[PDB]
């Protein structure tokens, strides 16, 4: 029931693309590193996403979490090209709590059962990325490339049906923006499931997610805005706190 802040890293051979400016920091590329100092410093979950090419793809994701496992203590989620249950596991097994999928829960939703059987829905997070096309909320795969003809509301639905744990919603409008959350977005869905919604896609100031947390998201997620320290952990959190929004401060 609180609000939730989620950082998300790209990565990509084991370095954070794009890096960081935290002068403080021994490596501010280091994924590890830098996951560490956004516990300590208020982020309430990490959010991992990889793009190594695929030949050494499996294994340096797996030294990813193993890594992250050791030095970190709140929640992760591990995702990018996660196409089947065999690989979801072994990343659940090797320390990851959560896994993100996307364009293979589309094309196969069985996949979102098979992963909760064995490791509770809570393991599964659905990032659905969408965006208006004629009107209509439309659901998109291979990283925004593909238009699947699918509604918004039916796969929300079927998400939730077919055992997932949380929704990620990214919106292909606002991805790359700083203009702020599709708040229009969120609250369509939020009617739709009980579901946790993290939003993702177009964080640019602190007051973006006071307006996503009125939408009805239960988390928000961002990624350069905070690498580039173009918000303050700290301060965020305050300013949510101060204005109504319930976030945690302090075998």
């Amino acid at each position: 029931l609180a609000k939730r802040i989620i950082a998300a890293l790209i990565v990509k051979d084991g370095r954070v693309v794009k890096g960081s400016n935290f002068e403080n920091l021994r490596d501010s590329g280091d994924p590890v590193e830098l996951g560490k100092f956004y516990s300590e410093i208020g982020i309430d979950e990490l959010s991992f996403w990889d793009i190594t090419a695929s030949v050494e793809k499996r294994k340096t994701m797996l030294e990813l979490v193993e890594k992250v496992a050791e030095q970190i203590d709140i929640p992760f989620t591990v995702g990018g090209g996660i196409h089947d249950f065999e690989t979801a596991s072994e990343l659940i097994l090797r320390g990851a709590d959560k896994v993100e999928i996307n364009t293979a829960a589309v094309e196969n939703p069985s996949l979102i059962t098979q992963i909760a059987q064995t490791f509770g829905s809570q393991a599964v997070v659905v990032y659905i990325a969408a965006k208006r096309v004629d009107g209509e909320f439309m659901v998109f795969t291979y990283s925004g490339k593909k238009n699947t003809g699918i509604l918004l509301r039916d796969w929300v639905v079927e998400v939730e049906k077919r055992g997932a744990g949380e929704i990620v919603l990214g919106s292909i409008d606002r991805l790359g923006t700083k203009s702020g959350y599709d708040t229009e977005m969120i609250r369509f869905v939020r009617p739709l499931t009980t579901l946790p919604i993290i939003a993702h896609g177009g964080a640019g100031k602190m007051e973006h997610f006071l307006e996503a947390f009125l939408a009805g998201a239960d988390a928000a997620k961002a990624n350069s805005v905070l690498h580039f320290r173009e918000i303050d952990v700290r301060e965020l959190k305050e300013y949510l706190k101060k204005h109504g929004v319930n976030v945690r401060l302090e075998h």
